[PDB]
């Protein structure tokens, strides 16, 4: 079965890419989708979680899927959005995606309780039902996991 209900409205939501132009997840219909959170306040671990990804593409290409990397624009490095992936990095500049798959999460930053994103990935179907969903992800080996999954799903 599917580990995870979306809401429908989830697919239209328009995602800011970081370019400056839009896109939503009903425009990846008809393919795999892997949608990949990271948190803004590690910028080293958002740019390795991509360069992996990037490395990847590729290979995620040919077994049916496109990459989405979500974050949310704030203003408490540039480096990670500076590096060029090639797969889109998009800014949900109002939590609505974040939310939707629930990867707003309270943490403790020096005593002061803060909301960010917890480094979460979904496995997404040509027909949008969540496969797979991992949770507070360990950077190392996730990439590899994930591709990992798609293949079993798809072949």
């Amino acid at each position: 079965d599917a580990v995870l209900e979306l809401p429908a409205a989830t697919f239209d939501l328009p995602l800011s890419l970081s370019g400056g132009t839009q896109t939503t997840l009903r425009a990846h219909a008809g393919h795999w989708l892997v949608i990949y959170f990271y948190p803004k306040d590690s910028t080293p671990g958002c740019t390795t979680e991509g360069l992996d990804f990037n490395a990847l593409l590729p290979e995620f290409d040919k077994a049916g899927a496109k990459i989405l990397g979500v974050s949310r624009d704030s203003v408490k490095d540039n480096f990670c959005a500076k590096q060029g992936f090639a797969f889109p990095l998009v800014s949900d500049g109002d939590e609505a995606l974040c939310r939707a798959f629930d990867v707003i999460k309270e943490k403790n930053m020096y005593g002061k309780q803060v909301l960010g994103i917890e480094r979460s990935t979904f496995l997404l179907s040509p027909e949008g039902q969540v496969v797979q969903a991992w949770r507070k992800v360990k950077v190392a080996g996730h990439a590899d996991a994930v591709l990992a999954a798609l293949k079993a799903h798809a072949k």
